[PDB]
């Protein structure tokens, strides 16, 4: 989530 | 983002 500053599947 | 969990366009 939120631009990649959160990881997470796609 | 997150299926819903926080507000989001989509």
């Amino acid at each position: 989530a939120f631009g990649x500053v959160f990881p997470q599947a796609g």
